[PDB]
C-alpha cells in the first residue's frame, strides 16, 4: 500500500503506472568481418602499400588467438577425463574466476562447431568482390560476409580510372587503408584485449560499415521496424568466437533475445510539489519511481533501464532494498518523511491527477474564472484542492484549466497535519 | 560575508569572481526536413528500390501524427465550450500531467497557424532540386527546406553517369537510402516517441546534414560568430510542430533566446591548499563555487551551467540550500569546518592571491633568492605568508615568483588557531 | 595485512593482483594545422567564396593571440629586471592564480624558441599542395604540416573537372569550406577560449583529418602498435604554442611520455558473494579495489585510470585515505563490517579462488557428481568450502567444476562467526 491520501497533504502526488519486463531466451546468427580486402581489380598499381598493410594486421591478430586457444584447453582438459555428458571446467588450471567468467568460458566451447563450419569456407570467404554477401554452410545455416574497402574502390576509383595515373592510384589507396585500421582499433579495441568477457552492440559494430545498421539487419533477414523494442533498448549484442590470422578475419555470433513480462509486478511514479508551513515554503524528499512485487516494496534504479510508453525494460532484475524510514513514510506515517527548504522558483507549485488539481495557493496566484474572484488558503493549511463543486474553470499561475469532481465523503481538510 | 581572514589560516584562499546570467524571452524561425528525396533526375534506373523505401517511411511516421492530433483535441475541446480569450486545457480528458506538460500542450496549439501556412506550400516543398532552399509563406515569414540525398546525387552520380550501367546506378542508390534511414533514427528517435515534451539542439539536428550547422545558421540569416554566447552554451533548440505522412516531412520551430543578467548576484571561487597540524598534513573540505544574492548564501551546481571568461550561464535558476555547519564555517567559526588527512603529493601546497603568496613551508621548500637563505615556519604555525617586506623574489618548490605588499596593521600570525 | 581467512566466512574472497604505474618524463614533436587552404589549382572559379571565408577565420583567431601575448609579457617583465638564470613570474601583474597556472605560464615561455623557428618558414608552410607534408627547421628538428581541403579537391574535383561548369565548381567548394569551419569549432573550441591551460588528445585532434590518427603517428616517425600502452591509456596530448592570424595557422607541441613503475606498491581485487544468517540471505559492503604501499592501506578510484592485463595505469597518484571502520574490517574484526539484505537473484552465490570453490549451498543447488548425492550446510554455517577430499567433481547451480586441495590443518568451520 502507498496510502496516497496522507501523502497528498505533504506535496507527494500520484503519477503514471508501468509494467516490468526482463530479458528472456536467445536466438543467434553468424557474421564474418574481413580486415584484408580483395584488391584484385587494381592490384598492379598498389602492391607496395598492400604488403605493408598485411604485416601490421597479422601482428595485431596474433595475441587474440592465444587467449581463445587457452580458454578452449581448460574445457577440453576436463571433457577427456570424465564420462559426464556436460562440459567440465578444469578449476586447477584456471585458478581464479568469477561465476560469470566460468559461464562465458563454457559458452565459448559450446559455440566451437559453428567456428569449425566457418573454417571450411575459407576460400569462398576470400573471393568475395562485393561490400556485403550471403553464403551457405554445411549446417544449412547462412553466413553474412562484410567487405567495406572493396565497396569504396568500386564507387570512388573504378569509374575515373582512365584519368588517374599509376602513382596517384597507389598513393590514394594507401591512405584509405590506414583510415580503416584506425576505425577498427576504435570500434573493436576493448574486445580484442578481453575476447571472452566482452560484448558489442549492433549499432557500435556498424561503425565499421559507415554506420548502416539497417543493411546489416536486412541481410540477416529482419526488419528494423519490427525489432524496435529490443533495438531501442540496445539488447542486440554480439561476441567473438574465432580469429583467422593468415586470412585476416573475425567471426562473430549475434544474439536476438525474447522479453518476459514479470507477473504481479508494477512500477509507480511520484510527483513532488512545494507546500506551506506557518508562512515558509518546503519540499519533501522521495525517489521518483517505486517497485511493488506481490505487496513487497523496493527501490529500482531506472538509469540502467529503458522507459517506453507503457513498460520499463531492464537487462537484469535491478531491484534494491529500502530503508525503514522510507517504508514508514510511504505507508502513511508522514512524521518520518524528510524535508528541505525552498530557495528557487524552479520548484513546481501545482499538479493534475485523476482530473483534480492540487496547488499551493500561497506561493502562486489561484483564481476562479466563472465568478472572477481570488482563492485563498489559511495559514493553517499546507495544500489546496481544486474541483468542480465550487466553479468549473480555474486560473493557476498563467494557465487556465477545467476540472472534474472529488470522490469523497466531504470537504478536503489539510489543517495542521503531522510532520517531521 | 565570507571572512577570508579566518579562512586563510585553514588553507582556504580567495579565487576568481563572476556574474550570473539566465535565459530570457524567445525568438523563432521555421525549418522543414524532407525524408523522401526528389530522385527525378535518375528515376528510370531506381524505381524498385524507391517504392520499397517510401512504405517504410510512411509506417514510421503514422504513430507520431496520432500523438499530435490527440493533444490538439484536448485544447480544442475546451475552446469550443467557453467564452474566455485564452486557450483552455481540458483536465478530465488529459487525466494525469505535470505543470510542464500542460504548458507544452498549450504551446503546441499556439504554434498551429504556422503549421497551417506550411501545409499550403506542399507542392512547392516537393519540387525542390537542391540540398538547401528558401521559400516565402503568406505570413511574409520565410521557410528553410533541407534535402540531403539530392545533394549526394548531384555530387557523386551525375558527373560520371556515362560510365555506370543501369544496374550499377540502382544498386548504388539503394544503399544510400538505407544509410540515411539509419541516421534519421539515430538523431530523431527519442523525439518521434515523445513529440510534445522533447527538444533538440541545432548541433544534433545538423547530423542529418553532414554536421554542417554553419550553413543552417547562414540560411536563417545569422552568423555563427555573433551567436557565440548562446551557441556555445547549447541554448539554441527546436521542437516538432507537424508531420505530413503522404509527402513524408517534419516541420520544426527553432528558438533563439535572449540572456538576462541577474541583479545583485555574484559567484565566488575558493582555492584549497594543505596545512600543518603539530607535524601532520591536513586538508579542508568545501565546495568549489558559492553563490551570494543580496547577502543570502547558497550552493550552486555548476555542472549544469557553462563558465566563460566572466559569466556563469545557466538554463534555469539552479540555486540550492546550504547546511548550518557550512554557513558557520564560511562566516568565520573555523571549529565547524570538516577536514581530511593527506596521503598523496597530488594535493597543492601554495597559491597566489592579490599579489601575495600563501604556502605550507613544512611540506615544500621555500627560500629567499635575494639573500639566498631558507625560510622556516614553527611547529605552532599552520601556514606562512610571503610578501615584499622581507625580500622581493622567492623560490617556492621549483618556481620563482616576485610578490607585492601586505595591506594590514602588522605581522601575520597563524599560531594555534581554533579548529575542529 | 588483509587476513583473508576471516573475510571468507563473511563472503569476501581474494581476486586478481596488479602492479601500479604512473606518468614519467616527456618527449615532444611539432605540428602545424592550416585553416586557409591552398586553392591555387581551381582559383579562377571560386574567388568570391574564398574571400568571404578568410575574413571569418581572421575574426576567429584575433582573440586567441592576445591571450598568448598577455601571458608572455608577465614572464618577460620579470626576466628583464633580475640576474637569476631561471624564468621569473611577475606576481603583481598576474594577481590571482593556482600553482598549476603559474607552472603552465612558465612552460609557455620555455617553448617560444620553437615558435620563432616555425615563424621563419611561413612562405614554405603556405606553398604546400598535399594533404600532409614534412619540412626541416634550422634547429635540425622536423615539422609536420596538415592541409585537409586540398586533399578533398585533389580527390573529388580535379578528375571530373571537364564535366562540371564554372558555377557548379564555385557552389560545390563553398559548402565544403563551411563544413570544415564547423568541424574546427567542434574540435578546438574549448582550447581557443583558454589556450594556456587546455590540452587535447591525438585521437580528438585527428577528427580534423577524417579521424586518421594512424597517418599522424606515422609521419611523426612512430608506429601505433609499439605505442599501445600510452595510446590506449590516452596519455598522448598536445597544446597550442602560437597562432598566425594573417596566414591562418595554429602551431602545436605534442608530448609522448614515459611510464614509471612504483616500487613496493600492489593493487588487490575483492570478490563478494551472498551468505546465510539464521535462514536469511545477506551481503557485505566493500570497495572493489584496495591499494597497499609499504604496509599502508588506502583507497583508489580506478575510474580515473586504465586497467590492463597486468597493470593499473594512472595520470597522477590518485590514492585516498580510508576510514577506521573499514580498516578494522579488513584487518580481521568482522564485527565492524557493514551489510545489506538481498532481494534479487542477480547477486552471485559462488566463486573460485586458488583452485577451491566457496559457495552458499542454502540458496543454490550443490551436488557431488561422483556419488550423485546432494550437499547440505547446517543452519549454523554461513558458507561452504568445496575441495577434492570429499569428491573430485561438483555441480554448482547449472555448471560442473573440478577442484583442488585445501592447504590447512583440518576441516574448515564457519559456525556462528562474529558479525555486526
Amino acid at each position: 500500500s502507498i496510502h496516497y491520501d496522507s501523502l497528498s497533504k505533504v506535496g507527494v502526488i500520484k503519477g503514471l503506472t508501468y509494467n516490468y519486463k526482463i530479458k528472456g531466451s536467445p536466438s543467434t546468427k553468424l557474421m564474418v568481418v574481413k580486415l584484408i580486402p580483395n584488391i584484385d581489380s587494381v592490384k598492379n598499381c598498389t602492391q607496395k602499400q598492400y604488403d605493408e598493410y598485411k604485416n601490421l594486421v597479422r601482428k595485431a591478430l596474433e595475441p587474440v588467438k592465444m587467449a581463445i586457444d587457452t580458454m578452449l584447453n581448460n574445457v577440453k582438459s576436463g571433457n577427456n577425463k570424465y564420462r559426464f555428458a556436460g562440459a567440465i571446467m578444469a578449476g586447477v588450471a584456471l585458478g581464479v574466476a568469477t561465476a560469470a567468467t566460468v559461464t562465458a568460458g563454457i559458452a565459448l566451447h559450446r559455440s566451437n562447431e559453428n567456428a569449425q563450419a566457418i573454417a571450411n569456407m575459407k576460400s569462398a570467404i576470400q573471393n568475395t568482390n562485393e561490400a556485403v554477401k550471403q553464403l551457405q554452410l554445411a549446417n544449412k545455416q547462412t553466413l553474412a560476409v562484410i567487405d567495406t574497402i572493396r565497396g569504396e574502390i568500386n564507387n570512388n576509383i573504378i569509374p575515373v580510372i582512365n584519368q588517374l595515373s599509376c602513382d596517384t592510384i597507389g598513393l590514394s589507396v594507401g591512405i584509405r587503408l590506414t583510415q580503416y585500421y584506425s576505425e577498427i582499433i576504435t570500434a573493436f579495441g576493448p574486445a580484442l584485449q578481453n575476447p571472452v568477457n566482452t560484448r558489442i552492440t549492433i549499432q557500435a559494430i556498424s561503425s565499421v560499415f559507415n554506420g548502416n545498421f539497417d543493411e546489416l539487419l536486412k541481410i540477416m533477414g529482419y526488419t528494423s521496424g519490427d525489432l524496435y523494442e529490443i533495438l531501442h533498448s540496445e539488447l542486440i549484442r554480439g561476441n567473438i568466437i574465432d580469429v583467422d590470422v593468415d586470412a585476416g578475419y573475425i567471426a562473430l555470433e549475434i544474439e536476438f533475445p525474447n522479453l518476459t513480462l514479470v507477473p504481479n509486478a508494477v512500477v509507480q511514479e511520484l510527483m513532488p510539489i512545494s507546500y506551506n508551513i506557518d508562512g515558509d515554503e518546503w519540499v519533501t524528499l522521495v525517489p521518483r519511481f517505486v517497485l511493488t512485487r506481490t505487496t513487497l516494496l523496493s527501490n529500482i534504479d531506472t538509469s540502467r533501464c529503458t522507459i517506453t510508453d507503457s513498460s520499463v525494460i531492464c537487462d537484469n532484475d535491478y531491484a534494491l532494498p529500502m530503508s525503514h524510514e522510507l517504508i514508514g513514510c510511504l505507508q502513511g506515517d508522514t512524521s518520518k518523511c524528510a524535508r528541505e527548504k525552498v530557495v528557487s522558483s524552479y520548484v513546481p507549485k501545482f499538479a493534475l491527477s485523476d482530473g483534480l488539481v492540487y496547488a499551493n495557493c500561497l506561493n502562486t496566484i489561484c483564481r476562479c474564472m466563472d465568478t472572477d474572484t481570488p482563492i485563498s488558503q489559511s495559514l493553517g493549511a499546507t495544500v489546496s484542492l481544486l474541483d468542480n463543486k465550487r466553479c468549473s474553470v480555474y486560473q493557476v499561475g498563467d494557465v487556465l484549466i477545467s476540472v472534474g469532481s472529488y470522490l469523497g465523503d466531504g470537504e478536503y481538510n489539510a489543517d495542521n497535519v503531522e510532520l517531521g
